């Protein structure tokens, strides 16, 4: 399948070269997979989700996304227009308040929630969790992300936006999960992206168009925006039978575009997520 005039980031993950605007993908489109978006919530009534999104948990007085961030991330995973895996099921877990903040104890609770909750959902092709959030190093936060991965969920996490070594941020620094940095439309590392030996992969993160609250759309930037590209890609590849939750991060790195990014510090991987789709 081909979607013309796609957002650049979707075009980039199905291309060997920058500078194109069509997204090419298998029509299966992540059907039968599930992606948890652990964030500020998801505006499930947004037409772009077509009834495929629902809120399953909140730790606040409401399950609604009063911020936008979670809706944007969810859109990049699985909206009709802006999403990687256009037929995936999206589940929202609201661990961040409407200011975008959350205590680590709540975040941990949300990750353990997903490890259990997947047993209540029909996801025959596999389960992914997308975590566009982080803060200073915490062994307890890393441990929770490791447990979620161990339970059979592909965990994708944002590297962080401090232009620093991700070793000092959590859950970015947990080795067993898939830590995602950000690139721009000219194949440069995004100027804010964290880096370091703990990164596994890069995805599009600068000027990413996706869904927003109030039934709207907007373009924003961050490792938060790269992460759902990789989460969506994992769901898409799992549906195709190419990989599993345990091995999807390694499979994505193995099949990535290699050596095409600039401003990659020495010791950081030069790997850009790629779907390897040949029509
Ligand atoms: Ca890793």
């Amino acid at each position: 399948a081909a979607q013309t005039n796609a957002p650049w980031g979707l075009a980039r993950i199905s291309s060997t070269s920058p500078g194109t605007s069509t997204y090419y993908y298998d029509e299966s489109a992540g059907q039968g997979s599930c992606v948890y978006v652990i964030d500020t919530g998801i505006e499930a009534s947004h037409p772009e989700f077509e009834g495929r999104a629902q809120m399953v948990k909140t730790y606040y007085y409401s399950s609604r996304d009063g911020n936008g961030h979670g809706t944007h991330c969810a859109g990049t995973v699985g909206s009709r227009t802006y999403g990687v895996a256009k037929k995936t099921q999206l589940f929202g877990v609201k661990v961040l308040d409407d200011n975008g903040s959350g205590q680590y104890s709540t975040i941990i609770a949300g990750m353990d929630f997903v490890a259990s909750d997947k047993n209540n959902r029909n996801c025959p092709k596999g389960v992914v969790a997308s975590l566009s959030l982080g803060g200073g190093y915490s062994s307890s936060v890393n441990s929770a992300a490791a447990r979620l991965q161990s339970s059979g969920v592909m965990v994708a996490v944002a590297a962080g936006n401090n232009n620093a070594d991700a070793r000092n941020y959590s859950p970015a620094s947990e080795p067993s999960v898939c830590t995602v940095g950000a690139s721009d439309r000219y194949d440069r590392r995004s100027s804010f992206s964290n880096y370091g030996s703990v990164l596994d992969i890069f995805g599009p993160g600068t000027d990413i168009l996706s869904t927003w609250i109030g039934g709207s759309t907007r373009s924003i930037s961050g490792t938060s925006m790269a992460t759902p590209h990789v989460a969506g890609l994992a769901a898409y590849l799992m549906t195709l039978g190419k990989t599993t939750a345990a091995s999807a991060c390694r499979y994505i790195a193995d099949t990535a575009n290699k050596g095409d990014l600039s401003n990659i510090p020495f010791g950081t991987v030069n790997l850009l997520a790629y779907n390897n789709y040949q029509a």
